[PDB]
């Protein structure tokens, strides 16, 4: 659609709006199965290759049984990303997998898939899961390999290597991942199977269209949890994202340090808005994502995970127009570190140029077209292809869109360096004012 | 076994105990070899496919020789994770690989594996390494391909593609990993080979049982170091973990911010125990792992790496019962950032609810069963399936175990906001008291 | 060459010099193509396997077309690594891929590769890109599969599975990577193709030699961007690194906390040089890399990316000899956290030993040879194989080189604990002096 951007000279920040939301709010767990064969069996070259591929099948099953001597688990914890909470990503999938170990539970799944490959099963604890038999190695081995150290053809040797290769690759992934994988590969769930799973999935037609048109993103936000091998059934849970928030406005906040440009070294004070990240309207509040690198962007669609978010009042948006607004305490950090750098935005580039640093913006066909002076400045991607700050070359995003340079005095000029609080990583406008008042009292 | 949990209302923290240790304390280096063939050789379709697979073999060897023009190296450095030291993970493996470049050293290995595939070799510097020949491409090429632009069969074309595929995949992994890979794949070392390596390994019967029952974890903590190609031998060092600490008590500390709940904005002070992470008794002290996500958990067994640990006095455990104890200076951080979030624990969930945030705990079959008020609170996973804080849904771990809610006044109530030190990421109880005393002196 | 190291007892730091630079300063974008076939077509076992592999070809094309419904994008942001700027890594490649969607542009590439596989094409916006047709599936399908539900041979079934496997694997990588991959695999660009691309690349003979001898590093610093499928052409952009800075001196700075060793707990003050990382002379300044783990090291050659760098005055090197020099304000952090740890350097080990921690250096053949006392100390890798601090065992790098122990009084002794500022993560020598002067004024 229409991506736009506004740069705020007063606070050394830029906001890119025009994006639409696609937020991971929940999980849907499906049970993928592979029906196994339980077999016990002079020789020629064609049969020797079959027995070789057959031992790869036996060892793969043995390896997966050895891998599941314990509850499946992943690694769990105990700018503002350090403010986020701590979830357990696969807790819902592990719970479903715990149910499959109850006796008779696997038999319910084995029975529902006897006449078809797609089925919805209600488990003993009342959870409605979608079940899927993607490979019937039982039917192949018992009907195309059991008739054989007897006669054989090589068209069978090849077809068995093709059909067994999926189980071998699924085992490889689970082996180097301790039974939990993300993203979900095409061996765990092919593109045809995933699209079929999304269509038979119980969701809105909006969610189906969104997931089908972005299967690569659905893969990156899914988990494959190796579950159980019991009664000739190989089952692993695939945990798929639910997008409960769709098509709400999103905007990306880019920030860079704002410093004074005095010549005498050590006299300079700096200030940086710390609330950078993705923002999306969500249920009367704003879902704020401090680590924007956790969100995936596809054109104007933004895919984030609410586990990596804070829920803030919508008044946080006021910090972009008036950082001194009386309704929200805008978060900033203070420092005396005036180092030069640049932040590439959606439609331009913020340049924090200080000291003796050479800062330019160039075009590919003409070279330098603008030389930045000391301070925090901005250039749009129209006519500009590269930005240089020191020895670092930045390419700018060449996506179409309009920028707006909002002129304003840098707020760092309003502060007396003698009473400026420094080394505050987690501060705000009011906290700095409160500390300056305490220092001015002692003077 | 028996996992239990205690929540401390006074300090907004929870401790999960009942776990057993499995700590990576050292390394064992083994030398895996692949015996190569040194060959120089109208045509039909079956031979054409053999010559195609033969050039894949030549290019794989050429590619691995080009990759080892230099010493193998990985990337090295120069809540409390920033306190950890800096190791060189593959320093022991690289040292062993440096020895294999000394002349006559590879010949010692080539000779020991002439009659068998398992052998222990004493190297020139006196290191006892386990040597393993996993693929003899020399024997296959010289006996099944050298007899051939002559007659041929397709059962050979297939068997050569199968046997050569391992060298092709080992080359692929080393190519996109600069010769150092982790975890160690099934191409580097199959499950049968790894288990065989662990059994012939010189360790306790306890370590063998532990490694064999958790090969997937052993893979994730191992490195494969591409070493040398000399005299028809392809050697790469596999660096396997040593678990010198086993079956000692472990417990996981979860912490969340504790803030005052005053209505006037900006008047609230916060406090967070920063010593969260995994703790395991280890040789009279406690091995503390500040980034719990570096540890892998299998049922009640906890796999950590001592490189990611601090060695602390056992009195650090006193911070869970009495954070004001006179024997250990409990680490905390101070802030005025009262944002809402939740921390999912082993057997429940800590909820830090502040401001206007909607915080609930729900059951799948009935919906909301508890609404949290402002402050830091806790709920156990019995009867609870989800926790919601703002727009973020958390699933709780559904593992069996008993929780205990230890009531106590939040220690944040004991502090005067007028003299409260703020923005201290690396503080402690005594440091805060020392700073408050200095502020009270000036008043 | 000659790697050397100096340890500074005064500031608990060590500098390793003797390295040569190889800095990623720019990007070169090439367009890799795969010519596709557009086909629409009782049966036997050999043909059935062909139709099975043919549907894998159709589904792979359909999957890649479904993947490119949107602009390709990656994840972007919005000790001193938090000072770095924010780039858009694939902005140059995405720009080139945007040009290929203009009409007639793909036809220009399709035409230039009709008679050869290597070609340089000038695009409509005037960018000179290197074009490469690596797979002609059109020529194979239209000439070896179109003659066929008729007669067939199995030597064709095998050759088709071999030739189609590359497209299947390229699709797999793009599927689990949202169309952007790094490092660039051997399926995206084989070793023969990459070396050929580097030779036909327009660069210095120095850059060609450097890239050819370190293709594994070039792979790790490259991106493969899935671009377009139009008019029987499968095109993806490969973004290759440009090394504009080569063979300048580099040195690695290792730092560890320096604390007082008083016996009464809580009275100790600590100080840590925060400017650790890689340093390379670059165009009159110094390119400083605060997160040394982002640089890859091959023997004495150091591969870094200027996007992960700050451009500093060369006087920053003065902090190693005289941390109180009047020309550069050396960056330090202050704390009261006196925890023990070690930092493994290039040629030795720094040991910060405090409290009751057992700190030793050992040899493999004799055990402990040195016991560290409280403070910050150092040992070289000559005669030393392991260092132990608490329950953590460190192996030291066994590379050849000379160390120099520069004796000096620890600067932490020069500070009065009563007026020592604490919890300053982003401080400097002058900022600490400025704060001590303010505290001494109030006293
Ligand atoms: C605190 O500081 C602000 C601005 O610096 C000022 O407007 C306000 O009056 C001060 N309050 C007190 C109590 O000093
Ligand atoms: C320091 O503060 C603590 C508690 O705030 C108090 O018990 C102690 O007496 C104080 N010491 C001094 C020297 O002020
Ligand atoms: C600041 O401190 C330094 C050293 O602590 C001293 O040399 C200098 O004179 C002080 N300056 C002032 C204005 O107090």
């Amino acid at each position: 659609q229409n991506i736009t951007e506004e740069f705020y000279q007063s606070t050394c920040s830029a906001v890119s709006k025009g994006y639409l939301s696609a937020l991971r709010t929940g999980w849907y767990t499906s049970v993928i199965t592979i029906e196994l064969s339980n077999i016990k069996e002079g020789t020629d070259a064609k049969v020797k290759l079959i027995k070789q591929e057959l031992d790869k099948y036996k060892n793969a099953v043995t390896e997966l049984q050895l891998l599941m001597q314990s509850t499946p688990a992943t690694n769990n914890r105990a700018f503002l990303g350090f403010l986020l909470g701590v979830g357990s990503a696969i807790a819902s999938g592990v719970a479903v997998c715990k149910v499959l170990h109850l006796e008779g539970e696997v038999n319910k799944i084995k029975s529902a898939l006897l006449s078809t490959n797609k089925a919805v099963v209600s488990l003993s604890n009342g959870v409605s899961v979608l079940t899927f038999k993607v490979l019937d190695l039982k039917n192949y081995i018992d009907k195309q390999l059991l008739p054989i150290c007897s006669i054989s053809n090589i068209e069978t040797v090849i077809e068995f290597q093709q059909k067994n290769n999926r189980l071998l690759e699924i085992t490889r992934e689970f082996s180097v991942n301790a039974g939990v994988t993300t993203p979900v590969s095409t061996y765990m769930l092919t593109n045809s199977e995933l699209l079929s799973l999304i269509n038979d999935m119980p969701i809105t037609n909006d969610q189906k269209k969104l997931m089908s048109n972005n299967v690569q993103i659905v893969r990156q936000q899914s988990y494959s949890i190796m579950c159980i091998i019991k009664e000739e059934v190989l089952a692993y849970v695939v945990q798929l994202p639910l997008y409960g928030v769709i098509d709400t406005p999103c905007w990306k906040l880019h920030t860079s340090p704002l410093c004074t440009t005095n010549t005498k070294e050590g006299s300079n004070i700096c200030l940086t808005r710390t609330d950078r990240g993705w923002y999306c309207d969500n249920a009367g509040s704003v879902s704020f994502f401090p680590q924007a690198e956790t969100c995936k962007v596809q054109s104007n669609r933004v895919f984030c995970d609410t586990m990596n978010s804070l829920t803030l009042p919508s008044e946080v948006n006021l910090c972009n127009v008036d950082i001194f607004n009386p309704k929200y305490d805008c978060k900033i950090m203070t420092s005396k570190t005036d180092v030069s750098s640049s932040v590439i935005t959606s439609l331009g580039a913020i340049v924090s140029c200080y000291g003796k640093t050479k800062c330019t913006a160039s075009n590919k066909n003409r070279g330098i077209i603008k030389t930045f002076s000391n301070g925090c400045d901005y250039v749009s991607n129209k006519g500009v292809d590269t930005v240089s700050v020191g020895n670092t070359l930045y390419y700018v995003n060449k996506q179409e869109g309009k920028s707006l340079y909002v002129k304003g005095e840098p707020i760092i000029n309003f502060y007396d360096p003698l009473v400026f609080p420094s080394d505050d990583f987690d501060a705000s406008i009011s906290q700095v004012n409160e500390k300056i008042n305490q220092s001015l009292a002692f003077i």
